[PDB]
């Protein structure tokens, strides 16, 4: 009943009948990305159109399409004709992806190359990589995938212990052409492996690590409802899945007595590059936008009970389209929990001899996606007290290279004759706020010091200071640690019982930003993440920092084109787009699997509850 | 047997006795201090000679003394007096804390400013706080603590939440004076209570909750040797404590296959500051030194299963000496247990077929101390990848005051009338390294940005550069989050198998540092807080980054001095000092009792091993 529910089997079945009986789904055709639209604004009136919207491509050359379909009224809304030349080119294939090895398997300039280094054809895997824009004029409207190549000694073996450096392929994946093959010489290929379940690499497995068993006797705390509607401790949510973005957290609101408020409209990773920074030609083209040109959805893992959740773990089993339209389950793809948090309040008063110890918990919403050689985790948090937090663990196999004789500032050496390129992982969040309701604010906070003087005579004093931004072409903000900066998103027609307006402070980890030259082709097309905070007017077309055709687009679009509008966003319908990324230098440690490592965020309320929200919590 | 075993019941006796014997422990005199010495640096002689350093206070105003103590021997090696007008005085002692309140309830100019208010005498409790060294010549080489009051309407009331603003005093707790009596005008004392244990406060406590049990069917996975010797996940240390500094963490070493690493010879918070940033003169004097001035390991909770503890609990029950030389035994004051902490390492390869997960775990050792109206958690974490974390835990009831009609640009208002001044919680960790040994060094590391043109023509290269700090008067160094600045410690003269330095890598969470006018007070006395790293060339008698006598020393000690010496740290014995703290501008729901706020620090390894050191952890 709710329009927030996962999209069902059924729904994608009968998107599939409408698309065909309208025509727009013969042999030659491909759903590139299918999803469900979120309610337009002021959907007050139960008048609910369960609508999705679809990426179709044309494996034989022919334009594709964009449509829009009701499911409610069995009917085509809309379907546009994309010039991809001028607005860019769809999401990645999965079919795409093999279509790559196979092609350079008969091209004479490869296997020259493959021949030189006396490399069994059959041994090579090409690594699918997507394409950019750059100095190629032959690539612009024509769908380009490069390719760099791993060997891969028997099946079972981790190709990317050996790269085969100073080689690179362009395939027009359409036309099936090989377009470039460019060759800057050889290196050895490196030669020692990196199976990290080989006995002779780990070595005798501990013994020593004793069972930790987490259980909940009588259940856990949460309950769901309409197959998505979460919940927990005072908190209510609606968890959805998108094949583009993921988990979506939708309604997330916190029950304050007798009220429902709203805290957070929709909270998503709109999107997440990693940027390569080592200037060989073989590589400098490498930029993955993860989200927008591969879709993280739809490569979720099933997640297992005992290894990757661990707990009275529930289950959520999202439906996503196959490329023909058939609806695909991916069993077990996200996670529900309750952990432990340890505590939460505690203090020993001398003068009344109470003493007082309350615990603390969170609620778990996890999925993680594997891309190639890299796995992510995405983990939303929610927190007794009102903190609402974002994590993505990064692991994996780290991308590699050959390490070159005499060295290089571009890349780490992590075995005899392997290196591993220097290169960044950014994300953006997409913040839909909805503080009390939709009339909200952005406040930059910095610490303000004070000097020794008249009123200040011991030279003690310090302060803060608050700046309302209040237009789009003043809210594009940077970080700064030193000043303790942080933003407050407010809502100046909902008051505390001090008069204060209610609000919620956003706390950045303050990481590096990108760090390409800001005229690079990556900073055009991932302008998004070279400031660490943007404010726009909400827009129902406004979904993600970097457009919707991420693919092979020439720059600009996304975020630097929305804010141009300068539109007002002081008291009202706001999103918040917040960077944040890692910076990776490899270390030795990180092969030949990486252990996790870690970024995020939190939000936490400032003044938005009359005092503490966790005085109702037992006492264990 | 071992050297670094925890102080015994029988040792503290044998010093009482050895200092009775020596007439330096009669009536008059109160042990302000006692703890055990480190052994020497080069003790593999096995000659063991347990040491203990006792501060000797003298309560009929003879001057203190300074005593080490060899219980091994039975004797006393040195006594020395000192002048504390010059080098300091000594800590506070927990009998001066009563003696403030009972001088003040006789003092007339106290009395009347309490008629005034029309408050009875019997329902104000005075705070005793440490008085720090302002403008008042007639406290040079006297005891001094300041009052400020506050208001317990019954006895099982929270005086906190009835501030007495206006009003502060000051008492020589030897002489049993009251030198000053300061009344700047009557504000009115806040009515509202802040009983969090009050059902008409809390309201019904919440039924939702269900149980999470964490058990280890077959025990932990560590082993305690010795009393406080900890081997777990080829982990080695010894749990130290003392009296000043609380949990002492020595000898920490990682087994490498066949060798024992050393990584830290010792590690510990050293100091740690709570200045207040008020221009009020009720409170512009207000700076806690915690660790020196009131060592916080006195004040240590008895932690309880359960609640502050929660899964299976290794205890220890550290003994520390009462003020005339008795043991005392603090039950359950040190926590002990594993915890899991989420995958480790994940990969699906599509190429080869595995499908790999493993999970982490952390050991956990942690105590609670409680000074007052503030509780904090110290959380030292192991984690099986090699990382070494520190946490701290801030909760507790905020310091208050009135909040001024017409507003405040130092103080929150939390209640009606009620405020709460803004504040800084700085700690200072001392890091005496010993990474493969003790010849070590630190490097200064930024991410460094390259400019698109020649060999970068595409613009999307970028680098680091490393730093190495000399000698100490170049070792003073700030945090950079912009341009991602951690530092290395290496041992330059011990390769891993690529012929690189190992080393270990220093993650900031790159907060503010001290905010007061460097002009200031604090700012003397705290000189360490206004920098993020220093590092020294490793001494025995330079402990505490403020000096051994912090309560009322007039600033300059500990590290500024120190560093002053200008001494070779390149490939040298050091201590790495890093400081780390919170800015807290009190929000509404840090009141009546503030949930958990926390910040650290992290160490990753950085080449130290020759790959990932937890390949054979097991497949759970
Ligand atoms: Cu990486
Ligand atoms: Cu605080
Ligand atoms: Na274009
Ligand atoms: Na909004
Ligand atoms: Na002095
Ligand atoms: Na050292």
């Amino acid at each position: 009943a709710s329009p927030f529910r996962l999209a069902s089997a059924g729904e994608i079945s009968e998107v599939q009948g409408i698309l065909r009986t309208a025509g727009l789904l013969g042999p030659e055709k491909r759903i590139a990305y299918l999803g469900v639209l979120d309610p337009a604004r002021g959907a007050g009136s139960e008048a609910e159109d369960r609508r999705f919207r679809v990426f179709i491509h044309d494996v034989s050359g022919a334009r594709p399409q964009e449509v829009t379909v009701s499911v409610t009224n069995g009917t085509v809304i809309s379907a546009v004709e994309l010039d991809t030349a001028a607005t860019g080119e769809l999401p990645v294939l999965e079919e795409e992806f093999e279509v790559v090895e196979q092609l350079l398997a008969t091209d004479e300039r490869w296997l020259k190359a493959l021949a030189a280094r006396n490399l069994d054809v059959s041994k090579v895997r090409v690594a699918p990589l997507s394409a950019g824009v750059f100095e190629y004029a032959e690539e612009r409207g024509r769908r380009i995938l490069r390719g760099l190549a791993f060997v891969q000694d028997f099946p079972e073996d981790s190709a990317w212990a050996h790269p085969v450096d100073g080689l690179v392929a362009y395939v027009d994946v359409v036309s099936k052409e090989v377009t470039r093959v460019i060759d800057t010489g050889v290196f050895p290929v490196p030669a020692e492996h990196g199976n990290y379940t080989d006995p002779e690499l780990t070595g005798p497995l501990r013994t020593t690590q004793k069972p930790i068993s987490i259980t909940q006797p009588e259940g856990p705390s949460f309950t769901v409802t309409g197959g998505n509607h979460i919940e927990w401790e005072k908190w209510s949510l609606d968890v959805g899945f998108d094949v583009r973005e993921g988990v979506v957290l939708h309604n997330i609101a916190f029950r304050d007595g007798d009220r429902l408020r709203p805290i957070i409209n929709r909270a998503s990773i709109a999107e997440m590059v990693v940027p390569y920074g080592d200037p060989s030609p073989i590589r400098s083209w490498q930029n993955y936008f993860d989200t927008g040109e591969y879709l993280v959805g739809q490569y979720a893992n099933s997640l297992e009970l005992g290894c990757d959740c661990l707990g009275d773990i529930t289950y959520l089993s999202p439906v996503i389209s196959d490329a023909f339209g058939n609806p695909r389950e991916i069993r077990n793809g996200i996670c529900m929990h309750e952990e432990d948090w340890g505590i939460l309040a505690k203090h020993s008063d001398l003068w009344s001899g109470i003493n007082y110890t309350r615990r603390n918990r969170r609620m778990v919403i996890s999925f993680f996606t594997t891309i190639g050689n890299y796995d992510y985790g995405f983990y939303w948090y929610l927190y007794l007290d009102g903190t609402i937090e974002f994590e993505a663990k990064a692991t994996g196999v780290v991308f590699t290279s050959a390490f070159p004789e005499g060295g290089s500032d571009n890349i780490s050496q992590l075995a005899p004759g392997l290196g591993a390129p220097f290169h960044q992982h950014i994300f953006s969040a997409r913040l839909d706020m909805a503080i009390d309701g939709f009339t909200n604010r952005v406040e930059e906070e910095d610490v303000v010091r004070q000097t020794m003087g008249p009123g200040n005579e011991r030279g003690n004093a310090f302060s803060r200071k608050r700046t309302v931004l209040t237009r789009e072409s003043e809210a594009v903000r940077e970080a700064d640690a030193r000043t303790g900066r942080t933003w407050i998103i407010s809502n100046p027609e909902s008051k505390n019982r001090l008069n204060e307006p209610v609000g919620y402070k956003l706390h950045a980890h303050n990481q590096p930003t990108l760090l390409a030259d800001p005229g690079s082709s990556i900073a055009r097309r991932a302008a998004f993440a070279t400031k660490d905070l943007w404010v726009t007017r909400y827009a129902d077309d406004e979904r993600y920092p970097t457009g919707d055709f991420v693919n092979q687009h020439s720059g600009g679009a996304g975020l630097p084109s929305y804010i141009a509008q300068d539109r007002d966003i002081d008291g009202q319908d706001i999103v918040v787009w917040h960077t944040f990324g890692l910076t990776h230098f490899p270390r030795v440690e990180d092969w030949p699997i990486m252990p996790v490592d870690t970024v995020g965020f939190k939000l936490r309320p400032e003044g938005f509850f009359d005092r503490s929200p966790v005085l109702d919590v037992p006492a264990n």
